[PDB]
Formats: structure tokens, sequence, C-alpha cells
DNA sequence: GAGATCGATCTC
DNA sequence: GAGATCGATCTC
DNA sequence: GAGATCGATCTC
């Protein structure tokens, strides 16, 4: 099932003052759940920095395909953005800070979707 | 300038989770500590780690944030949030939570730069 | 420096 | 009282 | 600054 999504499907994060991530469903780690309400939320595990994780409402994430989709989804958080400077900063490119583990990020994507849900949880969890 | 810094003690409420000891904290893949969700002057986030767990973390609104003295403060802050949760913590979640408090209340008794070292411990994983 | 915003101070 | 404006502040 | 608005008038 009845829910979108659960632990080990991919999606894409989106994180205010992050740019779209490549992230996996994950069970909270002191909660243990992967759900909750608070409008529902998902726990994610951000790929290419494991010790980064969070709770994500479920209008912030979009099923991962492919690094295909990362500009159209900028577009359309800026499309929906109200103000002018939360645009330009949804539309700026990825900072050198960020760049080399978002990078990381979508190559762990690309090799976890090769993979079991089984498989997968156990090597990223 | 700001109300916090790295290392400041606060308890941090979360949606689904009781009232909890945390420590101002870097998040791993921003570097920051503080940011403006939306990039709105009047919605200033906090990154925390959680005492207790290592690996939960979060970004918590600063007035969803109330600076740290002791475990005195939990029954009014549970007080507080049933007026806008009266249930006894049970289980596996409270023995976190009595570890995160055990631990809020040993760095509370050092200096800044002193827990920020002792407890370094609780950015692994 | 550049871009955007927020606000005390003007013209009307 | 309402724009217009010249900033001064904040993020980058 | 500039229209509506109140007071004591001019002048009819």
């Amino acid at each position: 099932h009845l829910l979108k999504y659960n632990v080990g499907d991919l999606v894409w994060s989106k994180v205010s003052g992050y740019p779209w991530w490549p992230c996996m469903v994950s069970a909270d780690p002191l909660l243990h759940s992967y759900t909750k309400l608070k409008a529902r939320q998902y726990h994610v595990q951000f790929f290419g920095d494991a010790p980064e994780r969070a709770w994500i409402f479920e209008k912030s994430l979009v099923a991962f395909e492919g690094e295909g989709q990362f500009e159209k989804l900028c577009q359309e958080s800026a499309k929906q953005a109200p103000t002018k400077a939360e645009k330009i900063k949804l539309l700026k490119p990825i900072s050198g800070k960020l760049r080399a583990q978002w990078e990381m990020g979508i190559v762990q994507a690309e090799e976890a979707a090769s993979m079991s849900v089984e498989e997968r949880k156990a090597k990223f969890t």
C-alpha cells in the first residue's frame, strides 16, 4: 504493498540546502522505522556520504531511474519555489565542496540498482 | 551573533521522538552547523548530534531547541508539547535515551572545546 | 564583487 | 498612507 | 506633495 516506497527503494531526495541527491529508503537508526506520519515521511540514507541520513516528506522524493533526471528535478524545484533567492539557489551548479560526494553517490546508486533489494540493503546499510 | 554554536548542548524535539539531549554539530555532508530553510531568515535551523545513538543526527528548527541544563527539564518540555506525548518512554528507546542523558550530563560539566574533543566518537558511523 | 533582500528615510 | 529608494545586511 | 475637508468668511 500500500505504501509508495519500501526499505531498499532507490530515490532522489531533496533537502533544503542540498542539491537533489541519490538516496536509499532505510530504517532510522534510533526508531528502526522507515516511514512515519508527521503527511507521510520516509527515512533515507544518502549515497556517497554514509553518515548522512534524513526524514523526507513524500513530496520531496522521486523514484531513482538515472542521473538523466537531475536537470528536470532542478528545474521543477525552481518552478515551485516562491522567492527569487530560492530559485537562484536551486539553479546553481553543485558546489566543489559537494561534487565529489554527489558523483560518488550517483555511482553507488547505479551499482545499487543492479543488485537485489536484499543485496543492496546488506551492502549499504 | 547566532544563538548556538558547535558544541552547545540542546534539547531537540523531532516528531515521533521524545525530547532528546543533543549537541550542535557540523553536518557530515555540508560541513555547516546552521542554515536557513528555503533561505528564509525566519527559518533558521541547526544541525545536531543525538547523544546516546551516534548514527542519529538531524537538522532542527531553532524553535524546536532548548538549551540543555539537566534532566529535570524533561517533564516541563513534555508538558509544553502536550499543550500544543505524556506516556513514558519504554523499552529499547528508553535505554538509549537514558544513555544520552548520562552523556549530556557528563558533557555539561566540561568546557565547550573539551566536550567537542571528548565526544568525537559520536560522529562515527 | 555580485545578487538579493529588508528597512529607515524620501517624495507624492 | 503608499510607493520609491538608497542603501545596509546577508549569502555566495 | 497633493487631493478631500473643515472654518470663516465674500457675494449673490
